[PDB]
């Protein structure tokens, strides 16, 4: 729930890039809680902005999965014919 502008603090694209290079890094997915220790000084909302829009976007997958959600590099199955 985006709450007013967030200001210049770590640009957006960088952020979604940043989880983009772990979401190679990580094929099964990544934690909320890794992307912490990945990027503790990220903001609450702009981890999530950058995920959100990651999400829709079409480049990162969520993946709700026990505790917390999970988040994978998108992608799709090959066809069987």
């Amino acid at each position: 729930g985006s709450s007013g502008s967030s200001g210049p603090d770590a640009d957006p694209v960088e952020i979604e890039n940043r989880i983009i290079e772990l979401c190679h890094q990580f094929p099964h997915g990544i934690t909320d809680q890794v992307i912490q220790n990945e990027m503790p000084h990220i903001e609450a909302q702009q981890r999530a902005v950058a995920i959100n829009r990651l999400l829709s976007m079409g480049q990162l997958d969520l993946l709700r999965s026990n505790t917390g959600l999970l988040y994978r590099i998108k992608d799709s199955g090959p066809s069987s014919g």
